[PDB]
């Protein structure tokens, strides 16, 4: 999160991905926003983990967001 288009969000839920694709999670986790895909999820990522994926919007509480 050094590039300042990136937003942070904390983990509301327990999110498990189903697909390859989406990135899986417990709660009170950090998570860095990399951009909203769509109306239903972010594409994201977690710092220093190699961990990327989608998840739900709203699993995940957004402080600040992509721009």
């Amino acid at each position: 999160g050094i590039d300042p288009f990136t937003g942070e969000a904390i983990a509301k839920f327990n999110f498990n991905g189903d697909t390859q694709v989406e990135m899986s999670f417990r709660k009170g986790e950090r998570i860095t926003l990399l951009r909203q895909v769509d109306e239903n999820w972010y594409e994201g990522r977690i710092p220093g983990t190699s961990r990327q994926g989608i998840f739900p919007i709203t699993y995940v509480d957004v402080i600040k967001r992509p721009l």
